[PDB]
């Protein structure tokens, strides 16, 4: 099957794109990227969503694997003292 | 000289030992990476990213950093390609 959007047809099968009529030849993953892009118009996903989705899951270290590990750290060294900073990362106090 | 010493901590980095409060403790390498660095580095905030950089090695796999990369591609070989760049969020393709 194909999608279709304003300028793009892609065919999921064959990783095959037309630009506004034209052939363009892309990378496996630039594929992916467009394709996942394409089939999800007006939706914002963040940097961590696409890798997620494209690169595809844990093949590779990402952020969420960071708060995994402090989460072992923390069950593993009971009351360690590592702060949380909501929607920005982790602090160790003392 | 080859220890980290914090409150209940202590980190031999040559023999990477880790005693907590009196107790060894058995980690796995990369738990023990992230601890070492945390404790190397007290009162300091790190984000998600920096903390992948610093402790499972900088430029080694994809990050974020990949996929802007891969959207400023897109764009150069699909000229006027609707990605909108939703800044320090990411993208959205509109129509």
């Amino acid at each position: 099957d194909k999608v279709m959007t304003k300028d793009l047809e892609i065919d999921r099968a064959t990783r095959e794109v037309i630009f506004k009529g034209d052939l363009i030849t892309l990378t496996r993953t630039e594929f992916d990227l467009l394709l996942f892009l394409a089939s999800n118009l007006g939706r914002v996903f963040t940097r961590d969503e696409l890798l997620d989705h494209v690169w595809g899951y844990n093949h590779f270290p990402t952020t969420r694997t960071v708060d995994t590990h402090v989460l072992q750290l923390r069950q593993k060294l009971p009351g360690l003292e590592i702060e949380t900073l909501r929607g920005v990362g982790y602090k160790m106090k003392a």
